[PDB]
Order: C-alpha cells, then structure tokens, then sequence
C-alpha cells in the first residue's frame, strides 16, 4: 500500500516520483526491464515486474514467467509506459533477417554498407543523415507524395539536396510489396525498384504501449489506441493520469516533461497548468544541419487567412557560417501583420536547435519581430542574424 | 560635396553609408587601408581570430588553419569593399582622413600629402582603435614581439608564447594557441584574472585553462624586454620568461589622429571622443560612433551605434546610449564565457536580496552529446520580483544560449518562465529547466 504508484520509467512518472520523494511521500515505480538515481532514492520503491491492473484501485506485478507475485495500491496511479514500434504487416518479415526498428539499429553490431530505410519520416530521416555521416550508402523510402509534408516546402528542399549530396538516395511514392533475405543480406521489393541491403530499418511510426489489461479498468482508449485524457491529464477514471507517449498527440522528451507539470499542479498544486497553456511547442528534426520548428508555416497562416508576412536568409548569406566552415542552411519566418507578432519560424541551419528557443519565447511572451530585429547579439553567432532574418517590412496579404 | 562623410570603415560606418545610399543621399567612406575594408572586426578582430579558435578546436593543424584564415579574410574584406564602393552613391575614397576645420575634411595619402578636401552637412567619426603599446625597456629593440593583430598574421606557430596582459583578448589568444599545441605562459598585472566577471566561474577558466598545459601568473610587472636573434626574454619581478613570440595585449586605446585641433571636438579623460547620449559630438552636426568614443569595444556596440545615429539623423530620435538594453558579451576561451546582467557580487554589493544558482555542465545531458564536460552555468534573480539580475554561462554554445537571457532581462520576463518553459531536446538551452529551478518546495 503507496501513496503514489507510477508504470513505467519515463520522464514524466521519473520526475514525478521524485518530486513526491522529497515531499515524503512514499512512491512506488513499475518497470518491466537515472536507474540508481530512483532506486537509492529512501522514499522510491522501484519495482522490476511487469504491471498489469486488477480493478480501478490495484495493480498486479508480473515476474517474467508471467504469474502474479503481488498486487499494490495507492490513491493515484500514474501510467507513462511509452510508445512500441509500429510493425508493418508485409511479406516475409517475420522470416526475413537484418529488419530493425529504431531501438535495434542503435543497438546494432555492425556498420551497414547499404541501409533501407522503408518509412521517410523525421525518424528515418535522422538515421538516413547520422549513417550517410559514419560512411554507409542510405536508401530511404516514402511511401506519400513527398518527404517532410507538415513542413515548409522550399526549406525541405534545401534539406533534401543536402542529403542528397552526401550520398543518399530519397524515394517518393514507394510501395514496399515483400522482404526478402540470401542471408547474409535482405532484399526490399517495392513498386519502383528492388534494393539489396545489409540491414533494414522500418521507420513507419510509433503506437502507444498499452498492455496492461485496461479490460480490468474503466480507462477508455481513443481512435489512434492512445489512452483517452482530458486537459489535466486524467483518463475517463479521476484518480487515475497518462503521461507521455501512451496518451495520443506529440512524442518528445519535453512534451513528457510538462506532462509533469501539468499532473504535479492538478495532484500537488493550483491545477492552473493544462494541455490547453503548454505555449508554443518547438521541436527539431536532427539533420545535417539541424531542422528547428516553433509556431506555423506561411502555408498554413496563408490557409487560416492570416494577413501575414514572410522573410527568409540562406545561412550562406550569416558571415558566422565562415567561421563554421559550413554554408548550408535556410532560416524563415512568419509574422502578422495585424499585430508585429511572430507567428512562427523554420530554422534549417547550424545552432538552430539552440536558436529556435528564442523565438519560442518571442511567441509565446509576444515579443514583437521588430525588438529580435533591433536587438544586440553576441558576435559572431548565428543569434545575431536575427539582427537581418527580422529586418523587413510588412507585406500585406 | 556629399551628404554624408564617414570616417572610418567601421561597423557603424559601413552600416550607416549602405542606409542613407539607400535613400537617396551622396555617401562618401574614407578608409586609410584596403587590408581594411569591412572595419576591424573583418580583417584584424573577430572575424580571424574566431576563425582559428573555431579550427584549432577541430584539430586543424597551425599552417592549415591560418591559411583558411587567409580566404576568410580575404573573402569578406573583397565583399564589404564592393557592397560599399559598388553602391551608385556610396564613394569608397582611399586616404588618411583630418579635419581642415568644422566642415571639411581634408584627403591626406601615405605621404602626409593633402590630394583634395571634401564637405559635407554632417559627418560621421567611426575611427576604431589602436594597441596600447607599453613603455618598457627594450620594446623598440626586441624582436618577435606582436599585436594582436600581428600575431594572427605570425608566419610561425611559437614553442613558447609569452602573452603581457590577461584580458579578454589576452585569454582568447592562450588558448587558441594552446590548442594549436604552442606552449603558452600569460601575465597579469593585476591581482586576479578576468575582475569584473563572476570569480567563481573564472576560477574554472583558469582551471581549464591550466589543464590544457597553460602558465598562468598574476602580480607581474614586466620591467623589461630583451632578444638575441630567435629568442626573446620577457623580463619580469617573479621571472625571466624566454619566448618563440610576445604578444603585447594590455588593452586598445581609442584613434583619434583627425587633427582634432583644427576643429571643436572635444575629448574625455581617456582619450576618447566626447559624446552626448545621442552619440552627437561637441560640434553638433559631427556624430562618433564605435571604439573611438569610449565605452565597450565590440562590433554589436558599433552596430548599435548606428542604431542610435540613425535615430537621430533620420528617425524619431528615441534610441540613445541610455536605452541600448542588457548587453551581453563573451570570451571566446575554450568552451566559451558568456555574460549579460549582474554579477552576483554586484547583485550583493548593492544590497539586493538576491539567490544565485549554478549549474554544472556535466549536469546537462547534452555535454555527453557534445564530448565536453567541462563548464558551470550561473543565474542571479532578484528575490523581491522574480527579475533576472545576471547570468554567466560558460559552456559550450553559450554565446547563442545568452541571447535568451538578455531578452528575458530587457522585457522583464520572471526567471520562473524560463524555469519551466518547454525546451527542444537534447540541448544546452533545456539545461534552463534546472539553471532556474530553485526547489522552493523541495521539503515535506
Ligand atoms: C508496464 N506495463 N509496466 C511497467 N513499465 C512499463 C510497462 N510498459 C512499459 N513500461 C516502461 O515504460 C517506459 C516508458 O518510457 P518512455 O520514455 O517511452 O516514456 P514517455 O514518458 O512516454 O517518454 C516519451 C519520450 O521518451 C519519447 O517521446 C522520446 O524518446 C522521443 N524521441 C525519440 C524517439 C525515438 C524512438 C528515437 C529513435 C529518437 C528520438 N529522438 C528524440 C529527440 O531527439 N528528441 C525528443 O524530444 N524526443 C525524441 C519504458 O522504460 C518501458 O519499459
Ligand atoms: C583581437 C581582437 C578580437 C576581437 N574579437 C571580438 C569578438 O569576438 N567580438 C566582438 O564583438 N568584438 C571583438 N573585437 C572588437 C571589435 O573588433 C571592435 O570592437 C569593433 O570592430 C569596433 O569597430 P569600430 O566601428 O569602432 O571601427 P573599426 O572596425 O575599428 O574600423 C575603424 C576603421 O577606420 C579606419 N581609420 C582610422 N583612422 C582613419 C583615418 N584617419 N582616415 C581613414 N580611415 C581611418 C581604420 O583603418 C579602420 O578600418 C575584437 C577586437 C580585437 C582587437
């Protein structure tokens, strides 16, 4: 019997349970298989079994072999148990040899002359850059219209020559028919071509990891098999909160971290933080260099009637590129004109992981474009050439 | 006769004469020298001295990473000539430029000769600055002694560089040099390395700085210089040092050789160019900008600079020396210092009920991505409103990361915002969540 229980080893039910540790309350943290810094914590029980609820109010612990060692208890429960690779259902994959996801590639044993990548997501890639960087010949396949579709298109591609130019193949509209495999390597069959590779990487998607016998509960689950909360995070039964991926919507790391604060402040504090106040969500596709992203595209103020104002600076044209020895890049943002508000921002360009938190302030703190533009930068950076990617006037659409 | 003169190639300067071309006005730029072109900062500042830190980092060998210094320069010197003298109504005059009287400016060639005088309503000084050279005993006779800017031009790496002076400038040079795998000893006149600066983070430059094999030394007077053919001896109270190269690095003193006797301009207890809030000199129509009117020396003041000129001459007149916002700076030792607000020390001298928090680098994953533990993160927060005092980062990319803390201190946004603000993942700006966390309710 706990005062909290947390399933699964995220970022949210890690910090959560550490945060009603130094309150004094007695945590209990389910995970099935950082990793001391919660077991020698005096008031956090970590538990190496696999859960599995019996009602609404008690959950039971697997071993391994799957039977029932103990059943636990607390007021709250926390559920945070990730997200599992979407495997994809074609022919000869369960037969077929050197197929990873994006867990077992990162664990892989060797280095791949020729990696398939079936799948043209941020995920894929990523892998298909950080590859073609250690020497390996990447194929990636897209089996939509076009890579990086939520994105804005003539910074994609920019992105795609670059990756292109350092030796990858990209593919549009690829359906993948059958895998096969001589053995020592796996061949992938498509509508365009047939590719021989040394290891495959299926890249099509994560769903939510939610094994846990929710037959037991009253915890309903939504279209997409995410566990269904509302603004606080709670699931159809109130004692009872999902955080991070095993809930629907983005998958980062930091969406994770508010998911924190969000159940933090509905359990322990004035319940004012919810989904609905998160502030803008920036995120980066880590590319060569970095893609970052905060707020909208011009394509999408353009579509919500915005009268809205575009500028752009190829990182050819910021002197501190010299420096870096690296001209590629693009840097583009979106302002309205009705207010001098940023409405959002791709940075396609070295720091641009680091750059893009500054206009993720701007936005949501409504700081006009016009103050990034005046203002002093460090120099010579790539922040300060804010002092032009900002320097224009309004043009009204 | 022009619209407008501008004396000097500098940030303001060139800024300033691409602006008013664009609107319509005659521009004239006298620069004294075509390795000058784009201002200090392009040939002999910032721009090849981050160029050879930047390759030295990456493990560029001495002879390699000069010669892309070269092209850097090069490049950019050739581009801001034709971004100037290319413009239709910018003139890039090449002379010595000295004050006939309030109104003219006379064109003076290497010889000292006047070749013809020009006029003009208003008149812009964007001179820079030049070395302190020192009085010491056998300057004028040693050899293998350098500026800084002929040090970035060496055509040897030194075994041994001895470097007279430890300021910003100074530290940069050791430890690119360092780097480079030069033996590097730097002395200090005063009582301490980098004052002014949050000595608990300089203690760990200093550190670092030591580990990389770099002798350090503070009260020392250097009484003399001495030389045979390829060694120079730096004479000092603790120690004879013997060197492949000096670097002479004590500070740089404003240039104000206008002939400023012929005019009404006024200079200040340091040398500098007099100037009011508006950057106006003692002669109304005649405006300073940059090194040369005292104050900071760095390109983004220069930069600034023209802000406030182009306040006053075309605009509302609203922008002056007093509204320039937080400034932030850095010292571009290995990782990087960055600074913007108070220091701590300041926070407490005048009386704040301040909390300072510190952050080590090796406490944010990110460092493990980046190979580096080295570095301490540190925020001052003024108690009574949750304001932003002062930061000092140092740690990799934390000459991008205290652009977020400037403008968070200009628009007063309390330190709790960044505290908890979303973060894009892994990097060194999330390090913010807990830079900025506090633990107030960390307690039963
Ligand atoms: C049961 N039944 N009982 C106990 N424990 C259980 C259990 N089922 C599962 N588990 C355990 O639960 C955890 C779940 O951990 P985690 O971290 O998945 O939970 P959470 O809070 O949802 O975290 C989401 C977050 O980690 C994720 O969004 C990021 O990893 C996303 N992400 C990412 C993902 C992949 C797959 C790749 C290849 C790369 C990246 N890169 C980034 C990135 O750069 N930035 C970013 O923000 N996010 C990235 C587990 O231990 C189970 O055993
Ligand atoms: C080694 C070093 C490293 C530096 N690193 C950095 C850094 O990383 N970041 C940073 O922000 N700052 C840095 N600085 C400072 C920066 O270089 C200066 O603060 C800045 O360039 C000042 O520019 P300015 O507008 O005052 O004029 P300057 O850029 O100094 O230009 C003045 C110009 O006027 C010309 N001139 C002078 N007198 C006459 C005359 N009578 N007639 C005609 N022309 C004349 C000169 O030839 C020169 O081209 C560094 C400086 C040095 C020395």
């Amino acid at each position: 019997t706990y005062d909290l229980i947390v399933i699964g080893f995220g970022k949210a039910g890690k910090t959560l349970a550490k945060y009603a540790a130094s309150t004094g309350q007695h945590v209990a943290v389910i995970e099935q298989s950082n990793y001391h810094l919660l077991a020698d914590d005096n008031n956090i029980d970590v538990l190496d079994f696999k859960a599995q609820f019996k009602s609404n109010t008690e959950v039971n612990l697997l071993d391994q072999h799957d039977d029932i060692v103990d059943s636990i208890t607390a007021p709250h429960i926390i559920i945070n148990t990730g997200a599992t690779s979407v495997i994809p259902n074609i022919k000869g994959l369960d037969q077929a040899k050197h197929v990873f996801d994006s867990t077992g590639l990162l664990n892989i044993s060797y280095q791949p002359k020729h990696l398939v990548i079936v799948g043209g997501g941020y995920i894929a890639l990523e892998f298909a850059s950080m590859f073609a960087n250690l020497g390996s010949k990447v194929t990636v396949l897209e089996r939509g219209e076009s890579f990086m579709p939520r994105e804005d298109q003539d910074v994609v591609a920019y992105g795609i020559t670059d990756l292109e130019n350092k030796g990858i193949a990209l593919h549009t509209n690829v359906e993948t028919t059958e895998l096969s495999s001589d053995n020592h390597h796996t061949t992938v069959h498509t509508n365009v071509d047939n590719f021989e590779a040394d290891a495959v990487l299926l890249a099509i998607g994560r769903k939510p990891n939610t094994d846990l016998a929710l037959e037991n509960t009253d915890i309903e689950l939504g279209d997409r098999g995410e566990i269904k909360v509302n603004a606080h995070l709670q699931t159809t039964v109130p004692h009872i909160y999902a955080a991070g991926d095993v809930k629907g919507g983005l998958q980062f790391t930091y969406i994770s971290l508010d998911d924190y604060r969000i159940i933090k402040s509905a359990l322990y504090g004035n319940q004012s933080r919810t989904t609905d106040n998160r502030g803008s969500v920036p995120y980066t596709v880590f590319i060569d260099p970095p893609l970052s992203r905060v707020g909208l595209t011009s394509k999408e103020a353009a579509a919500q009637h915005y009268d809205y104002t575009e500028h752009q600076l190829l990182v050819s044209a910021i002197p501190r590129h010299k420096i870096n020895n690296d001209p590629r890049g693009l840097f583009k943002v979106v302002i309205n004109n009705e207010n001098n508000m940023i409405l959002g921002a791709t940075l396609y360009g070295k720091q641009s992981e680091e750059l893009i938190n500054i206009i993720k302030l701007a936005i949501d703190q409504n700081i006009p474009y016009t103050v990034l533009r005046d203002n002093i930068y460090t120099h010579p950076t790539m922040a300060e050439s804010f002092n032009d990617l900002f320097n224009f006037h309004h043009h009204h659409h």
